[PDB]
């Protein structure tokens, strides 16, 4: 019963987003990434490290998604994940190098929305059809079948978290670990030249249960342990 695509976030502001017969339906507008966010990220300066930047909590978004359908998308300008143009790479090209990513952590067994950075890394690169309805654009990438991106300029955005994400405060950085990305997709969606729209970098995170999450925090552990015992 919730519309067919949500309302605008700000770029960096996280929504909780559910699929329609298969479906994510998400909106961006044109204002620039907030100085805020833009500050944390510049605090990230041979392994890559992270700031946590939303908690997640399972049993709070359960109130508003009882079927547990939602999965948290958190878009950003490409620009400030990448310098590459990416209108001119190969036809044939999957992937693009980024310098940060947004993408999942679990520490202190809670999963966290946080933004990495540190090491070589990239992220898929798609182009967004467009449709029958003016503005909107369909994508398709790894780890997301489906989803439309209603490109609504002038539309006021929304920095309102949903019940259930919740800032974190801070700008510490962190080291990343070793299952960092395990709940997320993402990718850098081109629009037709045509449209005249920069590309935008989607981060779709799944919600964890505490059981997901307590399975991931013994991975990490367990890694942990492993890589130290393996040192000289």
């Amino acid at each position: 019963s919730n519309s067919s695509v949500a309302a605008p976030m700000a770029f960096g502001f996280p929504a909780l987003a559910a699929p329609g017969a298969g479906t994510l339906g998400i909106s961006v507008s044109g204002e620039a990434l907030s100085a805020a966010i833009a500050d944390i990220f510049a605090a990230l300066k041979f392994s890559a490290w992270g700031i946590a930047l939303y908690g997640i909590l399972p049993s709070e978004i359960a109130k508003d998604d009882p079927n547990m359908m939602s999965k948290i998308v958190t878009s950003l300008p490409a620009e400030t994940v990448t310098n590459v143009q990416v209108s001119t790479l190969p036809l044939d090209q999957a992937t693009v190098s980024v310098t940060k990513r947004v993408t999942d952590v679990v520490k202190d067994t809670r999963q966290h929305i946080a933004v990495v950075a540190g090491v070589p890394m990239s992220v898929p690169v798609v182009n967004a059809k467009p449709t029958r309805t003016p503005g909107v654009f369909h994508a398709s990438f790894p780890g997301v079948p489906s989803l439309t991106v209603s490109t609504v300029k002038g539309l006021p955005v929304s920095t309102t978290l949903p019940r259930g994400i919740t800032e974190d405060k801070g700008r510490t950085a962190v080291p990343a670990g070793f299952t960092f990305g395990g709940g997320s997709h993402e990718a850098v969606i081109r629009f037709p030249k045509e449209s005249g729209q920069k590309p935008v970098y989607v981060s779709v995170t799944d919600v964890l249960t505490p059981a997901q999450v307590k399975q991931r925090q013994d991975e990490e552990k367990r890694l942990q342990q492993e890589w130290n015992d393996a040192h000289p």
